[PDB]
């Protein structure tokens, strides 16, 4: 028996195993899949040998991130940004301008106007204290709606529903105007910071920082899917698809909240979280990685596309990049390759495409679904309660953080509160 | 007598005048000066032989300025815009850009933030209340203290205190932040109206206007300036530096706020009035005309300099120009021609200065001021009142609107709200 089972080897997981462990604690760590890493997965191209590539999780900004700054300090893990990005090819209509802000002077009125709403109804959050325990229901309504009340002009209502739909990864029609402005706030109350988060990457890759962190985690199973958690005696019992159990005074759960309604709960977990569970969030983010041939470097894309993002990732040779492209799973099938050409050739009418790379996020049982994202009227219900304990099996999870949720950042601040709770305990 | 006497003959004399015989009631105007037009004042160019120039008040902006508006409907009073804005030459260090909005990226995050903050405490002010009736004491402080809590980076920083300085004409330690935000709120909340208000100009000079609606005033005396106002009898009595008396049941003072405390009034003015009528007002705006050589057309200019602003106003030549530059007359003595030289050199050091053109509103006895900026302090003591009747005399006047205080608009605002006072009473 152990201390702390800690299921799930994501960031989340893995920051908490070895956080425990330096504690002096006896830890497990189980993992369902064949690495480590979870959402945060680089790996080869499928498209050009030799080179890696983050299908899952890459962007990361210090000021922002600062427990993640520290991991990166701590290991001495390099970062840079991605590209430099020079090159505007916006499809915002006649009067937007090619920059990275190409909000034209006509409309400049307008955007004061709404920043000022926004900042606002974000300023309306209190980040220590849940969505669902604020009075906020009122801001829980389809972002489409919202936006309309906020009356903008065509540049700046397309550029803000572009990135929207990029980073909820919901169509506006699905996305909650009050998670945008979760994430506003989680910015330092800035709607600028969203996007300014994409600061750098991982000059080698996520898996950089997850060999790391595992190094100084004693003992792991991969391969190992957690089934059952059972608390109704004096020590947490595990049970595994293809194993012994396992027992803790501890169990911490780690593993994506798509997931949870999969794993038997002993006693079932408090009720007002059940449906929530069962539900799932409604995150579709669907993050493209798109090999071509002809694109100058540095391209920057935003507008009405079903792509409503598409941007410079790596140069792979004199003539050819890739690109990265952001929309959602129940918008686009990416294996329609007839579409992926239709989409990027909207904003790029000169570029051929030779490829795609992604992971379906979603139909992966591990993970049912990229990064959170609420459903309407999920998180005003219930929020801040996924990510308490219930006795002795703690949630974390940046699907569940309250401070950075849908980051990496949220899965170590996650992390950070459970060992926390548990030395105290 | 008179079913009303309106002393001052600027745009809110001539409108009540105007709007009160009309109404069919027997009105007397009386001017002190050789002229109508108060503050608006068009003239020849002392510099450009044959050249018609706006010594006052000379822009406008039909959405922000309604009345105006009408009144240039009403008489098909043609205007335009002075000239199309092409070239920018700004002093705000080596990170701004030579655009209209000099802003750079790397400041975005400061701005965003800041207009939150300044809109947030704009939307404090109600308009129709008077800034000394709503708790507003905590934001009646210097703007250079306030600009300070903002703590913006320089490009913006310098940006904001320079269109502050030109449109207050106060520098920023002699500034009411409270002030500031007055005419922020008189925009429909907006920071970026307040200069985007200089919209259009008179084709043919203010003078066109003043001329229409005089062309409708009976009866108007010029040179005629009046030293007392005595209601203590059943009629009023206005007497006059060198005329018999006129008496009227009503007395509109349309005369500027600064030059009040040089009439007699009997009874004396309600005593919370008193004090600032004596103290007088601390606006001290100077714009001063340039004609100079070697500009190419469609220059602005704004940055540090003891210019703050100086922009393209009209062609003279293929070579000459005349630029208008704003400061204050307590920083800035216009007929140092080698401070001005110095002053432009600044912003445009390959530019000739051939003359200059200004009128001295703070010396002329029929002003003792150019437009309206209070002390600190000043207008969170008594501000509503001073626009407010006592017994049969009205005070209207730009300086006095609640609504557009210091422009054309607020002179005719208050014009309206006494001439419907007078007709229900
Ligand atoms: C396409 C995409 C792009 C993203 N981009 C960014 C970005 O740019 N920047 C950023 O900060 N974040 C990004 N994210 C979000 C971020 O990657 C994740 O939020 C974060 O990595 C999640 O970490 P975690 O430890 O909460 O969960 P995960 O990383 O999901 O870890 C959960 C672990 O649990 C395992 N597991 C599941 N079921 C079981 C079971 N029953 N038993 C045992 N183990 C199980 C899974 O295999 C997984 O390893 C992105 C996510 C996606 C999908
Ligand atoms: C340099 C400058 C630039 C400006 N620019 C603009 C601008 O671009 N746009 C804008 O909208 N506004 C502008 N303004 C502000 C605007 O011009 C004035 O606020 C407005 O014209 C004032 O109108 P009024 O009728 O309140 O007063 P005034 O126009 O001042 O009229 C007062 C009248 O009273 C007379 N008078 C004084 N004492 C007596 C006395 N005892 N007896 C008889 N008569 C007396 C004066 O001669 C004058 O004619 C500017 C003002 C200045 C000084
Ligand atoms: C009393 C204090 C007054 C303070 C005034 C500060 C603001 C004055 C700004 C006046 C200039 C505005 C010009 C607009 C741009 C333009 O016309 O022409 C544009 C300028 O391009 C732009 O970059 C506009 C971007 C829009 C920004 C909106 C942000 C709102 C935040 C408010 C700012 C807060 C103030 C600073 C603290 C050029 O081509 P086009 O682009 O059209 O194609
Ligand atoms: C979840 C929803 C997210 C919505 C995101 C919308 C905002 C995303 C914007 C991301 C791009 C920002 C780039 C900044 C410019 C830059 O980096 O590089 C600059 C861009 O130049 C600019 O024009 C910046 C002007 C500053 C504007 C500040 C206004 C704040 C208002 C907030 C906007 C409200 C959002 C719209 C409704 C180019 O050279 P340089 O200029 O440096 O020299
Ligand atoms: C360049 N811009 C403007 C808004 C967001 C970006 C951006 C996008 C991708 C990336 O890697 N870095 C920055
Ligand atoms: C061009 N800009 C940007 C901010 C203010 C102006 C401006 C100045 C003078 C004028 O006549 N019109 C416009
Ligand atoms: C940073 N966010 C957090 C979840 C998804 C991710 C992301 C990264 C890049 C991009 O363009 N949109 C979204
Ligand atoms: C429009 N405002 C009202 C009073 C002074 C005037 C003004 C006009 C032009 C400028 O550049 N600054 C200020």
């Amino acid at each position: 028996m152990y201390d702390a089972i800690v299921v799930g080897g994501g960031f989340s997981g893995l920051k908490a195993a070895r956080d425990l462990t330096n504690a002096g604690k006896k830890v497990l760590l189980l993992e369902g899949g064949e690495r480590l890493g979870g959402r945060a997965y680089s790996r080869e191209s499928r498209n050009v040998p030799g080179l890696r590539v983050e299908i899952g999780g890459a962007y990361l900004h210090r000021k922002h991130h600062p427990r993640l700054a520290a991991e990166l300090d701590r290991y001495g893990i390099p970062t840079a940004a991605a590209s430099e990005f020079t090159s505007f090819r916006h499809r915002l209509g006649p009067t937007a301008v090619d920059q990275a802000f190409p909000i034209p002077g006509s409309e400049a009125v307008a955007v004061e106007a709404a920043t000022y709403t926004l900042l606002r109804d974000a300023h309306r959050i209190d980040l220590e204290k849940g969505l669902e325990n604020q009075d906020l229901e009122d801001l829980d309504i389809p972002l489409n709606e919202y936006v309309d009340k906020l009356d903008l002009p065509p540049v700046s209502r397309q550029f803000l529903l572009a990135w929207a739909w990029n980073m909820l990864g919901q169509p506006a029609d699905q996305a909650s105007a009050l998670w945008m402005l979760q994430l506003v706030a989680a910015h330092h109350y800035s709607i600028l910071g969203v996007v300014l988060s994409l600061d750098e990457v991982f000059s080698n890759g996520s898996a950089d920082l997850v060999d790391a962190m595992s190094q100084e985690i004693p003992e792991i199973r991969l391969q190992t899917v957690v089934t059952g958690i059972d608390q109704s005696g004096d020590v947490v019992n595990v049970t595994v698809k293809d194993g012994h159990a396992f027992q803790a005074h501890s169990v911490i759960v780690a593993t994506p909240m798509n997931t949870w309604r999969r794993i038997v709960f002993t006693p079932a977990l408090p009720e007002r979280r059940r449906s929530v569970i069962e539900e799932g969030h409604g995150g579709q983010g669907l993050k493209i990685l798109i090999h071509v041939r002809g694109a100058e470097a540095g391209i920057e894309c935003v507008g009405d596309g079903i792509f409503p993002t598409l941007y410079d990732y790596c140069e792979v040779s004199e003539s050819e990049r890739l690109l990265v492209a952001f929309t959602d799973s129940g918008s686009f099938d990416p294996t329609d390759i007839g579409a992926v050409k239709d989409a990027v050739l909207y904003y790029l009418p000169e570029v051929e495409v030779l490829g795609i790379d992604y992971h379906d996020w979603i139909a992966d049982p591990l993970f049912e679904g990229p990064w959170v994202a609420p459903r309407v009227g999920q998180f005003s219900r219930v929020h801040k309660e996924l990510g308490e304990p219930a006795g002795r099996i703690h949630f974390v999870g940046s699907d569940v953080s309250l401070e950075f949720p849908g980051y990496i950042e949220g899965a170590l601040e996650t992390a950070e509160c459970a060992v926390n709770a548990i030395l105290h305990s």
